[PDB]
This record gives C-alpha cells, structure tokens and sequence, in this order.
C-alpha cells in the first residue's frame, strides 16, 4: 500500500520534525542517561510529552538503554555536553535523537505493511562528502522505541528506497514557495535563503532561467562552517566569567537560558549582560554580511527576495536586514523551513 | 576511407558549428576555469549538454585543465572578460573554444582511420594577412578532449590536407544559394552579403559574369573593423552608469542580457534604457549605410538582392533595410550562414 511520510531535521541546535499529517515536533538536541521517573509523576502530570521525553530504545540484540532526551535532558546536570558535541552523523547521540523524532511522529495504529518514507538532510557542503554515511546508517537503522510513562512503542527499521536525502535549505525555497513565488520570479533573477543555524550558517541561492524554472548555483552558495548561533553562546560564556571575576561558570541550562534574554538570575541577583548580547549579535550579523558578499560580487544587485530562515534568523532579522534592506523578508515558520521543505519536496516521490 | 566533415566558425561573439550530418551547435565564446560539478548535478539534471559544458582538455604532454566554457562560463563571475578579449587566433582561449566545437560535433563511434575535414574561417581582410597563423596552429593542434558528467572523450589531432580555409561570408552566398539564385542572377549584376558580426561587420559582394558565374570584387568589398554589435554593448554600458549616477556597473552576464531586451532588473527594480537601445541601433545602422556607400558609388543601383546575415542582422533587419528597401532580404539561418556556407562549399573537396 501507500508508504507514510515523515520529514526530520538533524540540526545540532534542536531537532525539527514534521509528518505527512502536519503534526510537528521540536526539542533541543540533548540526551542524557534516563532513570526511573515515578515520584515526579505523582507531583505534576506529564501533559505535554515533548517536555518530558523519557524513553527506552531497543536494538537488534534487544539491549535497551533508558534515555532522558530533549527538554528533560536539559534539566539534567549530567547530560550531553552539547557545546563540544560530536560532529559525526553516525554517532549514538544522533542515533537516539533520530529515534525520538521518529517516535513522536508515527501516529497510532498505522498498518505495518505501510512503511514510511523519511526525508532527512545534510549540510550543503557536506551533502556530497558525507552522503554515504547517513545513507548506510539509515540502512543500518533497526531499533524499537519505548515511551516510558505513556506506554506506546513503535517499531523503527528502514530498508532502502524509503530513505531520501536532500541538502539543508534546498527544498525550503525549491518547494514551499514554488506555488507562491510564481508572481515574484521573473527571469535571470536570484532568490536567496540564509539559514542561521546553530553551528553552521547556510547560504543557498537559485537562478531563475529563461523557462522560469529554478536552477542551482554552487559557486554562488556555500555553508559557513564555524559561523552561526554557537558563536554567541561561546562568547557570552566568556563574557559571564569576565563579569563574574570569580571563576564561576554557567552550566548548559543557564547558558542556553542566557542568550534568549541576556539576564541570568545568578546568586540571588540578576547578572546583566544585555550590552554584550546586542554587541555580539551585530558581530555575528557582520560575519554574515561580509561572507555573503564573498560569494556575491555585483551579483547582489540581481536579487529579488532574500529569504532568511533557521532559529537564529528569527532573533537576528532586524540586524541581518542590512544585507539588502526592504527587499529581504522572513520565512513563515523560521524553524520548520527545512522541515516543510523536506515534506513537500519529499512528496514528489 | 572517406573523411568526415565539420564546419566551425571562430566568431568572437558566439562559436557556430555544424557537421556533415547537419547537427549544429551554438554557444557564446566565453571560457572560465572549470571546477568540480557534483552538488549541482543532484539538483537539476544536465538535459542539454550545450548549456552546461564542463570539459577537460589534454595535450601532447597530457597536462589537462578543466574549463567552464560557453553558456556555463557566462554564469561564472571569474570568466574571460570578453569585451577586451585577445584578438590573436592562436590564443589558448581560441584553442579551448576550437576543441569544444569539435567535441560536440564528432558523433559516437566514428572509425578512427576516417579523419575529419574541418572548414574554418578568417575575416575577409585578414584571410591573406593572418592565413599562416591558423594554417600552422591547426597543424600544431593535438589534444584529447574529455566531457565531464557525460563520460565521452574525443581524440582531436589534424594533419595537413584535412584543414581548409575560406573567408568569412564567402561560401554563404557562393554556395548555399548557388542552386537557388539561378533564377535571380542574370548578367552583370551584383549580389551583396552584409554579415553584422560582433566585433567586425563583413561586406562582401560578387559579380555575375557573362557566363552567369559569380566572381569576386575585392575593391567593392571589405570588412568593417571596429563596427559591429560590440559598439552597442560598449555604448549601453556607458548608458547604464550614466543613468545610475552611482558608479555601479553591470557584469558580463547583465550586459549581454541588456541589449537583447533593454530592461535589466537592477536592485529590486527595472532600470529602463529602452530609448537608448533603439537610438544606438540606428546609430550602428547608420554606420553600415554610410560605409556600404563608401565602397559602392553608383554601383549600388546594379544590385539585385542584398542579403544580410550574422546574429546582428536578425536584430537590425528593419533598421538595416534602408540601404536598399524592398530589394534586400534576410538569409534563412542568420547565425549559421557562415556555418552552412563552410559546409557545402567545403563539400567541394
Ligand atoms: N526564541 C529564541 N531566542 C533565542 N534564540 C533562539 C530562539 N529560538 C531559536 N533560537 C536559536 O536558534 C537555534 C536553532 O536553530 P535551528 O533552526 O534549529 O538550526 P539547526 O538546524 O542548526 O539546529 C538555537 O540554538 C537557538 O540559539
Ligand atoms: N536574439 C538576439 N538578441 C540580441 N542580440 C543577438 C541575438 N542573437 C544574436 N545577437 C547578437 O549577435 C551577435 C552574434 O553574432 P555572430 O553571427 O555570432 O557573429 P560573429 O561571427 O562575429 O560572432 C551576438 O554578440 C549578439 O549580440
Ligand atoms: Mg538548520
Ligand atoms: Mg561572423
């Protein structure tokens, strides 16, 4: 019969997912060793399962391990360190996160003969170099998940011809605007997508041909490795210790709490770093202006709409506007641009 | 056995070619340093190889270099500058372009003992002065081409008695109309071909003798050096910067896009120069009227059919009509007049 569709993202910041039925999940990419949650169940009921993902994951040898994963793992003091996390796409940390995003997006009582076409992503520079790693790992993927405290398990095993690879930010403007940008694309124009990710910033462009079809410009588009939201969290971590003059250091929860607001509540008091937050965000925005113009010479004039996406684009939209003011806009769902783009352009097959 | 036939043109605007089997190619005369195309292969398939000519060219020392050549090189921002391109016929830029036109016109699985008679051209004033340059260079020509992304290679090496030189615009009306103009040539008449090329405009005539055979009039025919389509692109480039009043300047892609339409899409807006386009095309047409009458005194009355050809003749046919209205016509394939003329009049041998 027909095979199901689930679009997932493998972003180091936060795993983003959506299914065929437009139910979507989002949670930070943090795991920890799960332990038995029974006492805290009595105090506060788990209304939202996304907040409290305790999970059990089997394998082919049925060697289960518990995992605090996602939002609950951020509350744990022994979690994955997440600021020097492994960059390997075949890591067990990526294995658990991939299982969890599949766990929340398979609805109840699907037919077991009906499989799932899953659509994933790689960074745009790494889509050729690191292709066969995730291509073989998803072939190697054979587990069975178990949700503690909610008592529903899912079987997770994929053959070939179910998995599907598209680059990061590719289908976000290849599809998802293809019905809408027909009035906006004209001829010999350029559209631009700037995904401000956590570790790596994506810059991807497309040329509109004479036949009013998009086509890709690999010499006008690249992935900025080492430039992204992580440079803010790495800088403001140093800015806190220098403001402390004690050697005290925020943990992984306090640090990710910091650069959403800039005002951590530290030792009965707010330690204010609001000046260094606005300063470092312009510092990141400057290193996306000047790197866009490295790929874009006088070609910058020929654009018609620079879209931006990613989680970081939402918090930088005013500062990042000055690449091309009053032309550039914001995509509709800044996190789920890669998700919906993998969904619709994954529905081609 | 029988030796194959390929007719090529060496026009600075766009290389025009045709084979013995009437398969013909056309691409602009732009090269650039080729790089590895693998990521863009995944996005959009190369259906037409003429659009996406990535190529590898060996030599006698097997020193290969990659080349983005033709339409793809126009999309590159580091290409051959093409507005001050070298006029040398023995340049490496001419070497690569000559190899590429031979690459697309040798069909699959020809016998290696069967060679190819290639027919080229020189400008009509330069056919005597610059004869031995291309005559020796094609003797010096020894390479082996490799098409990336399509995986077919061709061996390219020519001895003497395969190469063949005819002037530009010569065989276009010497042959290619010789079967058809029998009803139109009478006696002591003049036929005229005006090739509006990119850099140089060709004016070539023929006298019909008493024996109803064509014969050449070198004092009634010359090549207009410095007059041609390039004077439009050089003028409208100045017209854009003067309309901008910013110092901004179009690149090689935007400039060649301009004077096919006159309306470049510049910084979210159309910068209109439609008035200066119609004005400069009459300015070029005036400098072909007055230069034709420099060679043609009261001899102008004795014509019977002024043909025009070249790429520029197609876009100037209405303005250039006023040399001799309602006598003058347009050749059938305005680009391939030199190509088919080199083909049939190259089939004499
Ligand atoms: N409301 C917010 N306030 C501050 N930062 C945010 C907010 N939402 C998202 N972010 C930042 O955006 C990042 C998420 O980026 P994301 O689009 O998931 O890219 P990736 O695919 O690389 O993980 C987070 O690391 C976070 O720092
Ligand atoms: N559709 C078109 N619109 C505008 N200009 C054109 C068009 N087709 C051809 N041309 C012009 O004609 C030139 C091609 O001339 P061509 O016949 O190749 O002469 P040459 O042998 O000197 O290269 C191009 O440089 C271009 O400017
Ligand atoms: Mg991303
Ligand atoms: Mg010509």
């Amino acid at each position: 019969m027909n095979k199901y569709t689930i679009a997932i993202d493998l972003g180091y910041g936060q795993i983003k997912g959506i299914n065929q039925d437009n139910k979507r999940v989002i949670f930070p990419s943090i795991i920890s060793s799960g332990k038995d949650r029974s006492l805290d169940t009595f105090f506060n009921s788990i209304d939202n399962i996304v907040d409290n993902i305790h999970v059990k994951i089997l394998d082919e040898y049925f060697n289960e391990k518990e995992y605090f994963v996602g939002e609950l793992a951020k509350r744990q003091p022994s979690n994955s360190s997440f600021i020097n996390r492994d960059n390997k796409i075949n890591s067990e940390e990526n294995k658990v996160l991939l299982a969890t995003a599949l766990g929340l997006l398979i609805p109840n009582d699907l037919p077991n003969d009906t499989k799932i076409h899953i659509v994933t992503g790689l960074p745009l520079e790494h889509f050729i170099k690191q292709k066969q790693a995730l291509n073989d790992m998803l072939k190697d993927f054979e587990h069975t998940i178990k949700f503690v405290d909610h008592n529903f398990s899912r079987n997770i095993k994929f053959e070939e011809s179910n998995i599907t690879l598209f680059p990061q930010g590719a289908g976000a403007i290849f599809s998802k605007i293809n019905n809408d940008i027909s009035s906006l694309l004209i001829k010999e124009t350029f559209i631009g997508l700037i995904d401000v990710g956590f570790k790596t910033t994506d810059i991807v462009v497309f040329r509109i041909n004479k036949d009013k079809e998009p086509v890709f410009e690999q010499e006008m588009s690249a992935t900025l490795d080492g430039l992204g939201m992580i440079n803010i969290y790495n800088t403001m971590d140093k800015a806190f210790t220098d403001n402390s003059r004690d050697g005290s250091k925020l943990n992984t929860e306090q640090l990710m709490l910091l650069c959403e607001e800039g005002k951590i509540f530290f030792k009965g008091d707010y330690i204010d770093l609001k000046k260094d937050l606005i300063k470092a965000r312009k510092t990141l925005s400057t290193n996306i202006i000047n790197k866009a113009d490295g790929l874009w010479g006088s070609r910058k004039n020929s654009f018609n709409s620079i879209m931006i996406a990613g989680g970081g684009g939402k918090v930088l939209y005013n500062h990042l506007k000055l690449i091309e003011p009053n032309m550039c806009q914001l995509i509709d769902n800044p996190e789920f641009a890669n998700a919906i783009g993998y969904l619709e352009f994954g529905k081609q097959f």
